[PDB]
């Protein structure tokens, strides 16, 4: 329907159980979008639980957070969800390119993560699949967090899983790329526990706060941007 009429698909940006996300171009205003597209069933318990998504999303205002752009239902069976497409690469692609070289860079991707965690928190929200595939950066390099690989899951809730995940990710973004999955699964289950010999004092003291098994021990997004560990 609308979308085959008013969209061009461009290339498949991922696929699962939640649907699909589609880089798209909106033929009438010429630009780029990232469009989910998740199969439904009107006036149902599932179909008010996925709605949800659309309600949070057209009320998310924030320069880290992905922007949403509309939200529609085709023939009863489809629910798409039009957001920005962020042009650059995802922080996954960005990491394994070297960040960790890059340390006033890496700080800012860091601080632009928390000052997109604290406002969705400050909302009543929590993420729960904070992961460097679904972190965002736009042609101003700039972080966007979005969401369409049990090592960036807390082990136990509360709004600091999130801060677990990203205690994972940062570490990631402080540390050369691990080419090799059985490299990647040794060193971050070594994070989990009561660091690699290669390994950045002020780094460390930042992750091992947000890998705190005990989640009332971890800090809060806005805790950690007043803390005096960043600059
Ligand atoms: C509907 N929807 C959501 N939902 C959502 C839920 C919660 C939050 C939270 F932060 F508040 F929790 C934010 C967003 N996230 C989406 C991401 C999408 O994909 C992209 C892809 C790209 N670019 C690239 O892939 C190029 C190739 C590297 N850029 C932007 N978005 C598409 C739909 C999404």
């Amino acid at each position: 329907s609308r979308y085959f009429i008013e969209f061009e698909e461009l290339q498949l940006l991922g696929k699962g159980a939640f649907g699909a996300v589609i880089k798209v171009q909106n033929k009438l205003d010429g630009c780029c979008y990232a469009v989910k597209r998740i199969p439904i069933n009107p006036a149902s318990r599932q179909f008010r639980r996925i709605k949800g998504e659309v309600t949070l999303l057209s009320r998310l205002h924030h320069e880290n957070i992905v922007r949403y752009y509309n939200a529609w239902i085709e023939n009863v069976h489809y629910l798409y969800i039009q957001m920005e497409y962020c042009e650059a690469s995802t922080l996954r692609d960005t990491i394994d390119q070297g960040l960790y070289r890059d340390t006033v860079r890496l700080w800012r991707l860091f601080r632009e993560i928390l000052d997109g965690l604290a406002y969705i928190h400050e909302k009543g929200m929590i993420h729960r699949n904070l992961k460097p595939v679904n972190i965002f950066l736009d042609s101003d390099d700039h972080v966007k967090i979005g969401d369409f690989a049990a090592l960036y899951v807390s082990p136990e809730y509360n709004q600091k899983v999130d801060l677990f995940s990203l205690g994972i990710i940062f570490f990631e973004m402080s540390y050369h790329p691990m080419v090799t999955a059985s490299e990647r699964i040794f060193v971050l289950n070594q994070l989990r526990d009561p660091f690699p010999e290669d390994f950045h004092a002020k780094q460390k003291s930042v992750i091992s706060w947000l890998l705190n098994h005990d989640p009332a021990k971890r800090p809060t997004a806005t805790e950690l941007l007043k803390s005096e560990l960043l600059p």
